[PDB]
């Protein structure tokens, strides 16, 4: 797929640090097209349930959409493409080989722009996946990581190095999101990169990306994103079907952060 | 209630050609609390349906939801405040008391932003509605209008006197959004102006408001915002309960634009 040059292939040393959480992102099809990111997400369970959060605007929300969607593990650029060169900005060389095809909805809501799908068939231990943390604790971090597909094309890793804010989408008064400050020169997020998680230090997922100005030609302030906070979607809605509390810990441990999990 | 002092209140002159749908205009509250804009539209048997569109994102999606929320009708500022000026960015004196309660969702599609609500109760002739045209033809238009409810505050109007441009939703590739640029110094919208109409210069609605760069201290290409298209809409998502042309031409007379039904 084709994505801005100034995007970072996840292979590239910058994704040193993350190889587990990596393996959490995919990228997804909607009625057949290419459409948004997910991830797959741990629970307190520990279990390996195939729980997949994503954008409530990428439209995964009814149970016949969710039957045909089509998720893509492992679709990145087999090489480090230099940032910013018109190699990074081409058409990758990643494989849409290792796919799996159907979910259903466990929970969507509008206001922290979140879905959780559960998918239909068991991780293939081939495809190597790792369910990643979360952390909904209520709280700004002085960093995070995006891992997301830019386009829908190969997968990209963002950095933040400075700290995130806490307020309303598109910087309006509220709590639902988190805003992330991308780097001057650094990656930031595209259209289809919706849905894609933000990580803590620790890579724990904060919240999954709804928008924002940001693009490679993006300046200053613009050079930014909203994710809709994990916080926020614990509670959501206050039902089972508009919130992740019953189903990222369906056992009520109480846990306010979780670690990974891999498929090994 | 309050909003930026730009915004022009719809009583001002501002308002002399739009008298009709003015009353076409509402603000809800979701869940109790004051949320979105949302307007009535007229169909092709001219019947009085109370067929109310609003945005997708404002989350009126499922029958508990619709069920309970309150539309308000005639919430205004008795007297035009200059604009720019404190008193226009102060607490208005519109009243809340001409309301109805409860809505069905008839469609609603996430890719142009959109939900068809048709209200549970008849128009009460005291409230004198008006039911506005559409037109979904494939095309820009040379100026538009919006009225709405900023931050659910009193209504208000701004126009635009430039081409309106066709894209995705914030600049990107696609045509699901009609992009409207704001007068420099004219009213724009905010956050609770979502689901707000944007009328042709013929009065008709082309779309509702999804989001965008504006504000009132928002200057050049960033004094904008982006409307789902009834064009979009129209064809949706391929199916009665993710678009509109089942709705607003249930008679299937063919019509690409109609105009407006007043209560009288
Ligand atoms: C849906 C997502 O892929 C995008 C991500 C944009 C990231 C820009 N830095 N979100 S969005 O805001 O463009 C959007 C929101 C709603 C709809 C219906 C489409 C696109
Ligand atoms: C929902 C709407 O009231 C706003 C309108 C903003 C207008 C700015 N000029 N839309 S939004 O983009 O701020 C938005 C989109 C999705 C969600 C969940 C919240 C707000
Ligand atoms: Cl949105």
């Amino acid at each position: 797929g084709v994505s801005g040059s100034c995007n970072i292939d996840v292979v590239c040393p910058e994704g040193n640090g993350h190889r587990d959480v990596i393996r959490s992102v995919a990228a997804y099809s909607r009625q057949g097209t290419m459409w948004c990111t997910g991830s797959l997400v741990n629970n307190s369970a520990n279990d390996k349930k195939m729980y997949f959060l994503t954008a409530n605007h990428c439209g995964m929300t009814t149970a016949a959409i969710a039957s045909s969607m089509v998720v893509y593990w492992n679709y990145q650029n087999s090489t480090c493409r230099a940032p910013g060169s018109s190699s990074s900005g081409a058409n990758g060389d990643g494989s849409l080989a290792q796919s799996q095809t159907g979910a259903v909805v466990r929970a969507t809501n509008a206001a922290s722009d979140f879905t959780l799908l559960e998918l239909n068939t068991a991780a293939n231990p081939a495809y190597n996946l790792f369910w990643a943390g979360w952390d909904r604790r209520d709280q700004n971090f002085a960093g995070a990581t995006a891992i997301h597909h830019p386009n829908v094309a190969e997968k990209r890793i963002s950095h933040s190095t400075v700290a995130t804010e806490i307020s309303g989408y598109n910087g309006a008064t509220g709590t639902s999101h988190l805003h992330v400050f991308w780097q001057a020169s650094g990656g930031v997020t595209e259209p289809g990169s919706s849905g894609s998680p933000i990580y803590s230090p620790e890579k724990r997922v904060l919240g999954q990306l709804h928008g924002g100005p940001s693009s490679c030609s993006a300046t200053g302030a613009d050079r930014s994103d909203y994710y809709g906070r994990v916080f926020t979607s614990w509670t959501g809605g206050g039902t089972s079907a508009t919130r992740l509390s019953d189903w990222l810990d369906a056992a009520g441990t109480g846990a306010q952060f979780i670690d990974g999990l891999d498929s090994t």
